């Protein structure tokens, strides 16, 4: 279901597993203050120093919130 | 819009800020694998790392892609 705005998994997808072109990239759609856009450089360097395989489960970690009957929620249909 | 998976924001509003109770706890409603269980630690950490106010931004930085007419979509109505 397209609750997961394409958007937001897209920089997800990459701050979590690509460059930092990969992120600046994936975020200027959103045009964010220079100092907010600066919080998420700030970030971006943690999860770097992080191993692939510890970062690859931080992606499948939001994918195990993300489709769960908690998420993926039952309005009216 | 509750496109905003509550359950989704909960742990970031936490990761981001909140004591690793708050982490460990705000996640289980999901039951993830333990390695990944732990691997959600391990992130956890540096942002811990982070100060107050680098944190909080990670935290509007979110708030501004999640409220701009890319995420907030128009499917129907």
């Amino acid at each position: 279901s397209s609750d997961i705005c394409p958007g937001f998994l897209q920089v997800l997808e990459a701050l979590l597993l690509g460059s930092e072109s990969n992120y600046e990239a994936a975020l200027k759609p959103f045009n964010p203050a220079s100092d907010l856009q600066n919080a998420g450089t700030q970030l971006k360097r943690l999860v770097d120093t992080l191993p692939q395989e510890t970062r690859i489960n931080i992606v499948k970690l939001t994918e195990k919130i993300l489709t769960s009957p908690l998420c993926e929620q039952d309005l009216r249909v």
